[PDB]
């Protein structure tokens, strides 16, 4: 008995936090074969969880430094048997409390092959400038 | 057969629905698979799902629609979905109406192939401004 709204505040605030606080352990929250596609800290595009987990390790300090205030959220069903979740998030970006850009994010989450987990099979995030 | 890059297909897919709207929003629908959801700009936001409450919003809101101007900043593809056949597009820009303000916008479509792969039907629209 869960709604969408449920699993996508959970997921985005579980997700968020383990970003501020380690980002070596983000890629847990991937697919394996999941796709990313990230501004630097000029965009980078990956694939797979070992690869993303590189792309977040490498970048650890940076990602860590960057609080992201979030602005909007909209989420909808998707995929097959409609099991699948978009989420579009926008907002804001932060070093030490200053402005740095804006940011549009998509994720698709998609059913563990258990149950009552979700792994993101899509990431697509851009910082535009203020 | 092939050589077609997701590039290809979304760029072209872009550029036909934005004509679409320019042109004629009494017709946007029929880019939109039969049980899509859409999650729009009240003319703070509408949420509708399935083809012909599409139709009826962008019909009715067709004098507003048509007259919009639109420049894409970003436009971001993947893969996804059963057997990485569908695809996520997120796009940002600028948009504003013959006479006053600029907005910025995120908007992010899932494409999904028709039953005999004649076209990506979109199941999944939303759009915000920022």
């Amino acid at each position: 008995g869960v709604t969408v709204q449920d699993i996508c505040f959970a997921f985005l605030q579980n997700y968020y936090e383990r970003m501020r606080t380690d980002p070596s352990k983000l890629a847990y929250f991937y697919a394996s074969t999941a796709e990313l596609t990230h501004t630097n800290y000029p965009t980078v595009k990956v694939t797979g969880r070992e690869n993303i987990n590189k792309f977040f390790s490498r970048n650890d300090a940076k990602v860590r430094s960057l609080k992201l205030k979030l602005d909007t959220i909209d989420f909808q069903y998707t995929g097959h048997l409609h099991k699948s979740i978009l989420i579009m998030a926008t907002g804001e970006m932060f070093w030490t409390g200053t402005p740095v850009y804006k940011f549009c994010q998509t994720f698709i989450l998609l059913p563990s092959s258990n149950g009552s987990t979700f792994d993101i099979t899509n990431d697509i995030i851009r910082f535009i400038s203020n």
